[PDB]
Parts: structure tokens; C-alpha cells; sequence
């Protein structure tokens, strides 16, 4: 079925990139991160990222997020802890939405597919 089907509702899909949001601003190891970029990009950032991982993006694959991030990690310092975190609000976020274990299952192997992706030591030129 749908994206927010899965997930309660439309209202329930927005409510979960709200939370998913504003923990990653509130968290003074990721914040950093998103200084200077726009509220718009950020907002549609975070609804991929939340489609991507129940499956519900058609264009997005692992070289689209390399290419997405790539100046983070090369430039920025963007490495497998901070990773790591994202992904933990991400899960925390569906869980206090009341999201089931079963698609938090599904989101977190998801996830986990594409952590090899944010490893350092996979680029060069970096800080
Ligand atoms: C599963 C891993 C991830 C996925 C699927 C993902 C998804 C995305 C998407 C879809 C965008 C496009 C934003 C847009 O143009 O609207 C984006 C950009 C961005 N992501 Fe991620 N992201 C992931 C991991 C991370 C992590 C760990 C961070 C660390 C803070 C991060 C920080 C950012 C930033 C800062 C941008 C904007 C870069 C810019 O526009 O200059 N992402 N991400």
C-alpha cells in the first residue's frame, strides 16, 4: 500500500518528518550539518529519506546518495557516527509515532544497506 498508509495517515507522515527534523536540529553533533540550508531542502530531504526507507522512491539509489553527500564527507568531515545517529532519531522517530516493529524491521535494513556509503575511508581528498 501507500507510503502513509503504512505509516498512519498523511497527517501521521508529516507529523514523523517533524519529529525526525527537529531531533536531528536539536542534536548539537548533526546541526552543524544543516547550517545554511533552506528550510525547503531540508523539509524535502527529510520526506525522502523517510520514503526511501519503506521503498516508496522510484529515482533514488545508492549513487544518488553518494552523490548527495559526497562534499560532506570529503569536506565537512561527515563519517559513519554521525550516520549512525541519523539513523537512530530516524528509528526513534517511528517508534514514538507508534510505528509498528515490523516496518521499523524493514526501515532499519534498509538503512543498513546503505551505511557502507557514509564510511570515510571509501573517499579520497578528505579534510
Ligand atoms: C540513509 C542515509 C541518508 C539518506 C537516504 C539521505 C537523504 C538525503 C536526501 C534525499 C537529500 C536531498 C535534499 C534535497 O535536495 O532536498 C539529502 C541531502 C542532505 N543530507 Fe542526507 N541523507 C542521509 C544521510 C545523511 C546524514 C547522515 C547526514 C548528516 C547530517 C545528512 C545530511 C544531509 C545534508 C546536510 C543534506 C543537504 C546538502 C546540501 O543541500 O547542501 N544526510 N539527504
Amino acid at each position: 500500500s501507500t507510503l502513509h498508509a503504512k505509516l498512519g495517515g498523511a497527517a501521521a507522515v508529516a507529523a514523523t518528518v517533524d519529529v525526525f527534523y527537529k531531533k536531528l536540529m536539536n542534536d548539537p553533533d548533526l546541526e552543524p550539518f544543516f547550517r545554511g540550508v533552506d528550510m525547503v531542502t531540508l523539509i524535502a530531504k527529510q520526506n525522502r529519506f523517510l520514503a526511501y526507507a519503506f521503498g516508496a522512491t522510484t529515482h533514488y539509489h545508492g549513487k544518488d546518495i553518494v552523490m548527495g553527500h559526497a562534499h560532506l564527507i570529503i569536506n565537512r568531515g561527515l563519517n559513519l557516527t554521525h550516520f549512525d545517529k541519523v539513523a537512530g532519531h530516524f528509528v526513534d522517530s517511528l517508534k514514538e509515532m507508534g510505528v509498528g516493529q515490523e516496518l521499523i524491521d524493514e526501515a532499519a535494513g534498509v538503512l543498513i544497506g546503505v551505511r557502507p556509503l557514509f564510511d570515510p575511508e571509501r573517499y579520497k581528498g578528505k579534510v
